[PDB]
């Protein structure tokens, strides 16, 4: 299942601004590389938005909460795994080679 877990699986910030760091780690025992698909790119700022994650390893995710109105949005992880070999995070996405999705809830009250 998944072969991705996102820690915390929510961002809850305060609505005039916020901040929290998330861990993505690996579950496979292969390399994976992640996309960041987020709803609402103008009160938050996701970093990165591309990368990979080792076998078994982690990676960490940077969303930034700015002043906005208090709502709710989301950002969708997507993943595929990779050969060792493999030089950009965005090859197997251009090539629509998504394995899985997970939805980080962004919770802005």
């Amino acid at each position: 299942h998944s072969m991705i877990n996102v820690d915390p699986p929510t961002g809850n910030y305060p609505a005039t601004g916020g901040n929290s760091t998330h861990n993505i780690t690996s579950e496979s025992d292969s390399r994976l590389a992640f996309k960041v698909k987020s709803s609402n790119n103008e009160h938050y700022r996701v970093r990165p938005v591309y990368g990979f994650v080792d076998a078994k390893g982690k990676s960490k995710l940077d969303i930034n909460r700015l002043p906005g109105p208090p709502k709710e949005d989301k950002i969708v992880i997507q993943y595929a795994e990779v050969p060792a070999e493999e030089t950009d995070p965005m090859a197997p996405f251009k090539a629509g080679a998504q394995q899985g999705e997970i939805i980080v809830k962004l919770i802005a009250a």
